[PDB]
């Protein structure tokens, strides 16, 4: 039929295995062989592959195999399965014969799964990726987690779906940098870049990839291997792997819309002024909730307002001595950047009220925030 | 304008009370002022009302009172901002003048909201209720969560919609009984009539009066006092009160659905079963997943199939020295029963395979739950 195999595995690991590999795979596809997750037992390694075309995860356990073989099987019926059968039971997993089932076992319960042959999973390729670029696993989730909201969710720009990932020559030092916009508001972090990264090619890692990267990288070890290509990204976290497409697309001219020298300078304590502003917004349960700054010397008077009537006022005091203004904001847009600013304070840099206005964060100068401010 | 009022109250206590009384308020209201909390200051008693017409919940809090008053004012608007406000600020709430809104304050936060006349507010008689009956708060909340989960949400049969509420002489002694059947199982609870209980009409408890009273009962002390008449019931609970229309229709003859004579008793270790179902129904993401019971001398075969070719077997040991069938139930209803057995037992009572079947608590004479078989 297919061949054969056996083996056994400990609940847990075959557990972790398909929990990692489970999360790439779409809860509909037209092509049902996209809906199963790659088993195939050889020594003593049970591997695990599951892939959207777009993308593939693969991850490994310890098994002890009696016969090697490989197979498909559905992916969220198989996660949901182990996930109920008894803490510390042993699994085991089989198939044989011409009809043949999925067979999984292990105390008292005996499921049998379809299955598609393995032949018939997606080969991904790795060709054209460069050598493997050892990235700090923290610094690698700093530069997704400093910029992430700001990535676009929009169907009709598939362009800003996606993390731009590229190095940059900043006055005689190399960066990996990240920067992320939806049109609306932008975001920026950066490191001194990791060695062997000079080279690779800017590109556009898919939001989906982002997503998914981040949740394996959450209990990777002190590293993170970095492979990149024009069509390509892998990701090696140690037993797992991820490699994806990246985002077909130019990225927008954002050194353009990054303000260099907004002169009005405010500093504020983050904290208190983000629950200022949520405080405030509470008035509101719309969507695109807008928030209007009266900014004077030694003060911001926050003031919003629902379609019923209502209004809700704050004053916050902060560091500034300039000339007084006013200037509307999406009060989450505002929320999205104070939620990220790493320490007490925050440091607001405006031009005019229709201009675009920085954030920067004292404690980390890799870090820049860029708002658009609304008609008042 | 409306008068005038003017306190202040503890967050904390403001917080309470609103969250108590809000849950009533609809999500959406045609008629403007159901959408609100009524606010009414005398003394140093700050008392809250909300409504949607087939019930209403009151509360109250202790406030200092410059100026007494009344006045209406948006509840989920009201709540989402106390909740926002600092731990520990004092909350201010006042209203005058020609074109009043509702002011409310603390720390540096002003808001105001738009307000409706305290007159305009619909007013829920207690006219006909009973005398107040002392009901221990425990047993109250056991006949609820016995019960709950077999009451329909059905828009086809509004008078199975709620939670049938009456006592019975059952040979010589006075019970205090709940019975809920949507039509496809049964549940019932009972317990010894509360002293002053006898004489009460039997009354359809609307099924979201019951989620508002489960609520409050869980804060309440060792008592909670119920009215009843035929148009109405009363829960009070200490500060807070829930009134309530009943269900204006006849509840079906349930004594006739309750098997009496079933004479294959099987006795069941509950939690292994119940795990065991769970485990085989997980082959399935259907709405109504069927189990098929195996049932032979000293074991029970589960078998549970989806619509794509996959299966699931477990078998349970079980007490029965009967002969041999095979039943079907919908594995949620099932399901339903095992989570309420009290202890480690479960005893079912067959006839033949298209029959009601009965289940019983060892533990509990008092509760009786009846399945209804699928054809297999």
């Amino acid at each position: 039929g297919r061949g054969s195999m056996k083996l056994t595995i400990e609940r847990a690991a075959l557990l972790k295995a398909l929990g990692h590999v489970q999360s790439v795979v779409e809860r509909r596809n037209t092509i049902p062989i996209l809906s199963n997750i790659l088993l195939s037992a050889e020594g003593d390694r049970l591997s695990f592959s599951a892939t959207d075309l777009d993308m593939e995860i693969i991850d490994e356990g310890f098994a002890q195999i009696d016969v090697p073989g490989q197979i498909t099987a559905p992916a969220h019926t198989l996660y949901e399965i182990v996930r109920k059968l008894p803490d510390g039971a042993d699994v085991s997993l089989s198939f044989s014969g011409d009809d043949p089932r999925l067979v999984i076992q292990a105390g008292r319960s005996r499921f049998n799964l379809p299955v598609l042959p393995a032949g018939d999973f997606p080969v991904m390729s790795s060709d054209g990726l460069s050598s493997r670029i050892a990235v700090d696993t923290n610094e690698l989730i700093r530069l997704i987690d400093k910029t992430r909201f700001a990535i676009s969710t929009e169907e009709t720009r598939y362009y800003l779906n996606g993390l731009y990932v590229h190095t940059v020559n900043e006055g005689g030092e190399t960066k990996l940098r990240a920067v992320a916009t939806d049109g609306h508001r932008l975001a920026l972090a950066e490191m001194p870049a990791p060695e062997g990264a000079v080279g690779i090619p800017g590109v556009i890692v898919p939001r989906k990839t982002i997503a998914e990267a981040r949740r394996l990288m959450e209990s990777a070890g002190e590293t993170v291997d970095l492979q990149v290509s024009p069509q390509k990204v892998r990701f090696e976290f140690g037993a797992a792997a991820l490699t994806s497409k990246v985002i077909d697309g130019a990225f927008p001219d954002y050194m353009r819309v990054i303000p260099r020298d907004n002169a009005k300078i405010l500093t504020l304590d983050n904290d208190l002024f983000a629950k200022a502003v949520d405080r405030v917004a509470t008035i509101s349960a719309e969507k695109s909730r807008s928030v209007k700054l009266a900014v004077e010397p030694g003060r911001i008077t926050l003031t919003v307002r629902n379609m019923e009537a209502g209004q809700a006022v704050e004053e916050v005091e902060v560091d500034y001595d300039g000339e007084p203004f006013e200037i509307g904001f999406n009060a989450r847009y505002l929320l999205d950047v104070c939620g990220q600013i790493a320490g007490p304070q925050a440091e607001f840099r405006f031009a005019d009220p229709a201009s675009p206005t920085l954030v920067v964060d004292p404690v980390d100068p890799g870090v820049k925030y860029v708002l658009m401010p609304l008609r008042v």
